[PDB]
DNA sequence: ATCGCACGGGTGGATAAGCGTTTACAGTTTTCGCAAGCTCGTAAAAGCAGTATAATGGGAGCTGTCACGGATGCA
């Protein structure tokens, strides 16, 4: 995969809505990554590595 | 021819026993030969204690992403 951002969704992650969450998410060539995501709440999270 | 029969001589035959001669199958004596085991000696291996300018918090390349259920365990 090549290095940068990339913004993806799932389709029936979370099956007691059947909403769809969207993620970005930022791939170097070296070093730590860094993954923005929704959840069934329509709040912003952050998880690095 | 031709041939037995007999008295008797010579023997062959069956054990048996004889003779001097050169090695067995019994048992010990002798010497020589080389070890396997013990004792030893020391140069090598093995182990131990110390070294006084000053020195004071890892991360260390890890993981790169699969997704589905059950039980668990807080809240």
């Amino acid at each position: 995969r090549s290095p940068g951002v990339f913004f993806d969704s799932d389709k029936g992650k979370t099956h007691s809505s059947g909403k769809v969450l969207y993620n970005a998410r930022i791939i170097p060539y070296r070093g730590s990554w860094l993954d923005f995501e929704f959840d069934p709440k329509d709040n912003l999270f952050v998880r690095i590595d």
